[PDB]
């Protein structure tokens, strides 16, 4: 089997991407944030605290003939931006882009933190990291990809995120029309439950490439590119007026700037992030100070190849017995 679904930016900055997911019988379609950095599929629901729902589409398990309470199971998760959610668990039929999993754990939110409430366009998350990170207790549950894997034509999914435009998540096949040149594959460590890999270095603009190992995670659920302070300083030093602002919470730059590109290494291959992808616009409405898309990972504890990096590439998440990651230009 295979699946293919379009993923759409939630706003003009590509702050996140949503992908329609069919849950239950008859189908209830919710727009979920596919997140290769976590492993829980959770949704706004009929059980969510009413004051914490503001415009989201909810899953109502009582209206699904295939929903079953997973007795005794609870979940609770916290994300890297400080947001969180928790609740109980159903199993139900879940389909993405024509690919169907029966008995998928659908984690129903009883509580969500303020930033989720405020994100009216995100109806939940669909985790695509390794199932060892799934938070369901006392019986850990498998991700959608883990459940679908055996049935897929090939045990892979791909992320093809658009810049200020829709893109595609495919399951079970590699669309050889969706990228240019060849796919370069690179080793993955699953020791921390992430799609963790090591970039071979970087360049700023038209500058020379610096060969240096940068361990980090391919994370579709994180907006920006978070890299070591040395790398980030070298980038922003090429933008007149750019500075790190403690009050804003990262590097800002004059909105009048033309940003240089940023290149990262994948083995001997190179992915180029155009400067425009690094612009996240005014820090507040009407400001001439703009927020940067490359930020320091210092104090996160891990480097994160988020959407800013991933949207510059066609990315293969290869879930073979020994997982790997592939990157191609597009």
């Amino acid at each position: 089997s295979t699946g293919s679904a379009t993923t759409t930016p939630i706003d003009s900055l590509d702050d996140a991407y949503i992908t329609p997911v069919q849950i239950g019988t008859p189908a209830q379609t919710l727009n979920l944030d596919f997140d290769t950095g976590s492993s829980d599929l959770w949704v706004f629901s009929s059980e969510t605290t009413a004051s914490e729902v503001d415009g989201q589409t909810i899953y109502t398990p009582s209206k699904s003939t295939t929903a079953k309470l997973l007795s005794g199971a609870t979940w609770s998760i916290s994300y890297g931006d400080g947001s969180s959610s928790s609740g109980d668990v159903y199993t139900d039929t879940v389909s993405v882009g024509g690919l169907t999993v029966t008995g998928q754990a659908v984690e129903s939110a009883k509580k969500v933190s303020s930033s989720f409430t405020e994100d009216s366009t995100i109806d939940g998350l669909l985790g695509l990291a390794f199932s060892t990170l799934n938070t369901v207790s006392p019986t850990q549950q498998k991700t959608f990809f883990d459940n679908a894997k055996a049935s897929l034509d090939s045990p892979v999914f791909t992320a093809d995120l658009g810049y200020h435009a829709p893109g595609t998540y495919n399951f079970g096949f590699i669309d050889t029309t969706a990228y240019t040149g060849s796919i370069t594959y690179t080793a993955v460590s699953t020791k921390q439950g992430f799609w963790e890999w090591t970039s071979t270095g970087y360049a700023v603009g038209s500058g020379t490439f610096k060969s240096t190992s940068i361990d980090g995670i391919a994370d579709t659920g994180t907006t920006l590119l978070y890299l070591p302070a040395t790398v980030v300083s070298a980038y922003w030093a090429q933008v007149s007026g750019a500075k790190s602002s403690s009050s804003v919470g990262g590097y800002v730059f004059p909105c009048s700037a033309t940003l240089p590109s940023f290149t990262f290494g994948v083995g001997s291959a190179r992915i180029v992030i155009p400067g425009d992808y690094i612009d996240f616009g005014p820090i507040s409405t009407g400001s001439s100070s703009c927020f940067g898309g490359i930020q320091s990972s210092a104090g996160i504890g891990i480097n994160i190849f988020g959407d800013v990096a991933l949207k510059a590439a066609f990315v293969v998440f290869n879930g073979a017995t020994t997982p790997t990651l592939g990157f191609a230009s597009k």
